[PDB]
């Protein structure tokens, strides 16, 4: 699986109030956070369907 997909979520510093999807590797399923509106890291998703797309597998 992609490195990027063992990262925690980050909100960020802006004020926006966005619900996201990351992958929680601990747990093996995509759960949502609440995304600030700015600097984005990768393990960020606008739905399940694509977080577990891309981080769900081996």
């Amino acid at each position: 699986r992609p490195d990027f997909c063992l990262e925690p979520p980050y909100a960020g510093a802006c004020r926006a109030r966005i619900i996201r999807y990351f992958y929680n590797a601990k747990a093996g399923l995509c759960q949502t956070f609440v995304y600030g509106g700015c600097r984005a890291k990768r393990n960020n998703f606008k739905s399940a369907e694509d977080c577990l797309r891309t981080c769900g597998g081996a």
